[PDB]
């Protein structure tokens, strides 16, 4: 509009929980409920403690996930857009944002755990689901994958953001479009570990 006093701001992404993967069962957790999350968006102002490599982030439209890996929490333009995340200090502003990549990024927050880029040259995959599905993936190309077992679109809605990982758990991409026939996932697409690395 033509009235700036009045025109809001959009705000911060926020980490509302995490893709457990310490044990030996993979399982989402919830850290934060929905009218948390809308105050901690407004003030930017995050005090909860983060734990683990996957988040499970949201805005005040759109949930989805973001990946720690070197000290940088990345995640997908399409749902972060520019915008800030919550912290303990404030809303942080992006360090990495290229929209030609679908991808951004932040510092990862203290108490995080990074992953490791992937050295292996391996093309046997797993992605990490925001239900802490381990889905195995197919490499196909330098950014496209297929799965083992194709499914409907609706299992993989909320999950870019998250990981893709070789055997050895070296995060080899971030999972960023699905390829479909009739509604069903047959491969997906994400961004390269190296495409970050070079981001980097
Ligand atoms: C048909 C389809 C499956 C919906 C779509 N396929 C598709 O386009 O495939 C083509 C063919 C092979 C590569 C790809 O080339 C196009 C590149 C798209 C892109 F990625 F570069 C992208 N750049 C953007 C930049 C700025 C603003 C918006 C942008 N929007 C984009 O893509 C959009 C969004 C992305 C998406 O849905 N991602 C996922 C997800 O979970 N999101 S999410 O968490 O629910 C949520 C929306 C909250 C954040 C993983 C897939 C899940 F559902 F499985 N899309 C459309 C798709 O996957
Ligand atoms: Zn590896």
């Amino acid at each position: 509009g033509s009235h700036m006093a009045s025109m809001k701001k959009k705000g911060s992404v926020v980490i509302v929980g995490r893709i457990n993967l310490s044990g030996d069962t993979a399982y989402a957790q919830q850290t934060r409920g929905e009218e948390g999350c809308q105050e901690t968006s407004q003030t930017g102002r995050d005090k909860n403690q983060v734990e683990g490599e996957v988040q499970i982030v949201s805005t005040a439209t759109q949930t989805f996930l973001a990946t720690s890996i070197n000290g940088v929490l990345w995640t997908v333009y399409h749902g972060a857009g520019t915008r800030t995340i919550a912290s303990p200090k404030g809303p942080v502003t992006q360090m990495y944002t290229n929209v030609d990549k679908d991808l951004v990024g932040w510092q990862a927050p203290q108490g995080s755990r990074s992953l490791t880029p992937c050295t292996c040259g391996s093309s046997d995959l797993y992605l990490v689901t925001r239900h802490a599905d381990v889905i195995p993936v197919r490499r196909r190309g330098d950014s496209r994958g297929s799965l083992l077992s194709p499914r409907p679109i609706s299992y993989l809605k909320g999950s870019s953001g998250g990981p893709l990982l070789c055997p050895a758990g070296h995060a080899v991409g971030i999972f960023r479009t699905a390829v479909c026939t009739r509604g069903v996932a047959k491969a997906v697409d994400f961004i390269p570990v190296e495409s970050l690395e070079t981001t980097m």
